[PDB]
DNA sequence: AGATAAAC
DNA sequence: GTTTATCT
């Protein structure tokens, strides 16, 4: 079923949190918060074919 | 989903 | 300083 949304701002299919826009376009998270950080458009050099991950927050 | 805090 | 993924 999530499988086909690419990201209206990075292509990107695999994503943490999948935010869909009102206007309709669905933007891996990242795509949306880096809009807010500056306010404006958000490189995707950083995406890649999978989802990275790193250490995740300690399981305190 | 949204927020946080960590990590680069 | 900045950004994203994981957590709750």
């Amino acid at each position: 079923k999530r499988a086909g949304t690419v990201c209206s701002n990075c292509q990107t299919s695999t994503t943490t949190l999948w935010r869909r826009s009102p206007m309709g376009d669905p933007v891996c998270n990242a795509c949306g918060l880096y809009y807010k950080l500056h306010q404006v458009n958000r490189p995707l050099t950083m995406r890649k074919d999978g989802i990275q991950t790193r250490n995740r927050k300690v399981s305190s």
